């Protein structure tokens, strides 16, 4: 049981799309359809196993300011659902600074155990973007090494928060040519702009799927082929 992206040729990169219990990553630069993704997986995630979701709810921690409510209610308007099930079954969190967003994925913990064992269990977790905060707040050479172990602890707790309440977890990453922030995430996906208003996902890190790209547009569903 996957996720669709809403793209068949990026869910057959996938494998049959985002997974849970699992990291899945996608990097690259600004403009790159990392935020259309992350709100297509948000309504993709509440439909039927049979139609590519898996009849659950989405959390979306958003730490730039990038969540749109009403794109939410446009790709659910242009997929036949009801705007308003769709915003209903999605729980919202602003992030401020990189210390309140890893204090969400805790609380987010206690809102996941509440409907473990219910009808509509959450099922996705997206933090967009996971790095940003991390990158502005630890300044100078005296605040790396905290920087990498607040990053490290942020990121288990996430892989944590995957295993235990059987969720996908999905985390957008501003990579710019040309600063690292290392971290461990399971699945790994370069985004790119293409041609006019397509995009081109590459896998980076994928432990046995074959290496490979794939063309998906960003349309009025969200993401398409
Ligand atoms: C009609 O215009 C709209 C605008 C936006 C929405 C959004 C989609 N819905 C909400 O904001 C809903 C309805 C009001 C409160 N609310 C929450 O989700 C409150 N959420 C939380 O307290 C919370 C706490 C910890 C979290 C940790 C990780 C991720 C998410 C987390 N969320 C709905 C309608």
């Amino acid at each position: 049981g996957r996720i669709s992206t809403g793209s068949k040729s990026l869910d057959k990169l996938l494998g049959g799309g985002i997974e849970t219990q699992a990291i899945t990553e996608v990097f690259g630069e600004f403009g790159s359809g990392k935020t259309q993704l992350a709100h297509t997986l948000a309504v993709m995630v509440q439909l039927p196993p049979e139609e590519g979701g898996l009849n659950g709810k989405a959390m979306y921690i958003d730490t730039e300011g990038t969540f749109r409510p009403e794109r939410l209610l446009e790709i659910a308007q242009n997929r036949g659902l009801s705007g308003s099930d769709v915003l209903d079954n999605v729980a919202y969190a602003r992030a401020f600074n990189s210390n309140h967003q890893m204090l969400l994925v805790q609380q987010a913990s206690d809102m996941m155990v509440e409907l473990l064992n219910t009808d509509r269990p959450y099922k996705l977790l997206i933090v967009d973007s996971l790095t940003s905060h991390f990158r502005s707040e630890y300044i100078g050479r005296g605040a790396l090494a905290e920087r990498q172990q607040k990053l490290a602890k942020h990121l288990a707790d996430l892989h944590r928060l995957a295993n235990l309440y059987d969720i996908a977890v999905f985390v957008t990453n501003q990579v710019q040519a040309n600063h690292i922030l290392a971290h461990s995430a399971t699945l790994r996906v370069y985004l790119r702009k293409g041609k006019g208003g397509k995009r081109i996902a590459r896998l980076i890190d994928a432990p046995h799927l074959p290496e490979g790209e794939a063309v998906f547009s960003i349309t009025e569903k969200g993401i398409e082929d």
